[PDB]
């Protein structure tokens, strides 16, 4: 009945597109669905904490979460909802700009029925990209931005 | 450099969404992209024959083809473009409503670097679905339409 | 339920290994399994639950009827691949097929691709290109034989990418 | 050039078979290969097969550093049971950054469905990550987890289907 699926990848790999592909497959079969997005990324409920939308999620069969890395309560929420019989689909970055685990996201992997890591195209050499390189000098993890602030990159380009 | 990727599956499995996900990964990395759709499905560039858009395709790096099953020249076109260095990504039904090969699309498989078959949700029992059942009694292969005319189904529901 | 899974790819892509991985997953969970291999392929690397050589899948239908999971190696060489898989899946067996999608000419190998529309699961594995070492999707024949069926391994064939193929 | 590939899954999902499928693809194309196994897992079902012994280096270890010299001499390195190597991250990154293809089979989770050792730190480092499924040994649906049958509390308890079942979420929780 209930499950957690995780869609990992670097930026620009289409994780949110894959999330919506999966959600729509259920939606066309008449399942009730909810998608949650992280509220501070303004580049289908916005939220900063998943507990903020837990009431609405009780009333659906399928929950999609975009930018899962930003929710500090990702684990508790996904596990509770999957154990209550919901299908929970999470798109998230696996790694920060430092190729370190992004928040609590990887704690989901041992809890998950399905895990995939998508690839992007390296913006610097056009081979396949598994990582995200920050272009500026900000040292904090959370810096909202797109291709003006980040490049998807392969290993060689990450370290160039 | 050139290649053919094929995205197979029944109706309602999100083939065209996956096509666009893959194409957009190249587009954001500044490749020139062209997408082609079958002109008679009205429910990028429309076409009934790929030869008609061959010129525009010569001028891009990445060509996506939606509803590839409907193009009678799909094999010749994809092979020529890939052999000219283009990445050709094709979304198509693998089977008709009779679970027979749809057009010439399966002749791409031995030519292709990548082949995947997506699944839909069975609209009748909600297990995974690999096939498309026609709801009405029309016998002709090409009948354009959505969930009002077809259901994604599993094997058991396909056979009643 | 009743399913067909198809594992495609060129030579040297580990199709037979993937087939056995999938079968063993069921076997360890106490399912009765049978693996069928093409009897004319007597290569050592393509040896060795019930495990049975056949030239026609019908020839071991009696054994196949009494199991839950049937793996078939080198699907492309069985004249009855389509009919057998479909009948077995409709009888409730899980049928897992490893096969070449393409001949040395990159044309469909027998009737194998007619399984695709009947199948719940289809993947195409990759090999390593034996000529440039990028990923390979095709098999190139090394000698001048013109007939489709020539049994052999890396002695007679290479896995290749598109550029090396035409090379 | 170099890369890390990770094959996750519960027990009985065929992770070491997938590892060997991947490594053999390179071996048959004449790459020099080494496969490393965790020395303390002495089960018959986990031992190197004879054909692999004859075509690649196959080495037991309890620390990856202990086979670093051998690993430096090859192009492709496969690691079975990567969760048990405390230096998994350092080794895999060093080797991939020196041009090697590193392929790791590992459990993602312990019997408690918590991260197994340091293994998930590879995920952000890896070019490729898959999670395989097993068959639930209790209800026969797809299984993503491993349940311990006994009452042992320690994470590391070597054993097979006699001590562990692959299970789905429902069977995991009883
Ligand atoms: C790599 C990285 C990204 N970010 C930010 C940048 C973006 O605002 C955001 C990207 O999150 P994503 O999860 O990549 O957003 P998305 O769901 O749109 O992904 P996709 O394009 O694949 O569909 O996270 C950080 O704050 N810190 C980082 O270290
Ligand atoms: C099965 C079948 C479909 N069709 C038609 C119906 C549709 O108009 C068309 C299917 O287009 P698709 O793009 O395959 O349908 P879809 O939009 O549901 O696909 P997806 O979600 O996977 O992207 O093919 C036939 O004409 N004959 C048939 O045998
Ligand atoms: C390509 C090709 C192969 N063959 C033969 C050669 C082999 O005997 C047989 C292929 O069997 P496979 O099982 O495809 O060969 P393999 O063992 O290398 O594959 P894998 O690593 O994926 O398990 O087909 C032909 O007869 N004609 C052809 O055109
Ligand atoms: C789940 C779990 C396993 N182990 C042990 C048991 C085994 O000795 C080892 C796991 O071996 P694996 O190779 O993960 O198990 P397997 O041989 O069933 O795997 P596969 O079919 O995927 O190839 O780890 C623990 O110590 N703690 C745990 O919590
Ligand atoms: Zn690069
Ligand atoms: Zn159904
Ligand atoms: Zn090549
Ligand atoms: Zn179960």
């Amino acid at each position: 009945r209930g499950q957690i699926q995780v869609i990992l990848g670097p930026m620009f790999s289409g994780k949110s597109t894959e999330l919506m592909r999966r959600v729509r497959r259920f939606q066309i079969a008449q399942y009730k669905c909810l998608v949650i997005k992280y509220a501070k990324d303004t580049r289908a409920l916005p939220a900063c904490l998943l507990r903020d939308v837990a009431q609405e999620a009780l009333g659906v069969a399928v929950i999609g979460i975009d930018e899962g890395q930003f929710f500090p309560d990702i684990v508790e929420f996904c596990e509770a909802m999957a154990n209550a019989g919901k299908t929970v689909i999470v798109a998230a970055l696996d790694g920060t700009f430092q190729r370190k685990p992004f928040g609590a996201i990887l704690n989901l992997v041992p809890l998950a029925e399905s895990v995939v890591k998508l690839t992007a195209v390296c913006m610097e050499c056009f081979r396949e990209a598994a990582y995200t390189k920050r272009l500026g000098t900000e040292k904090e993890v959370e810096v909202i931005g797109g291709a003006d602030k980040y490049h998807s990159v392969c290993r060689l380009c990450y370290f160039k």
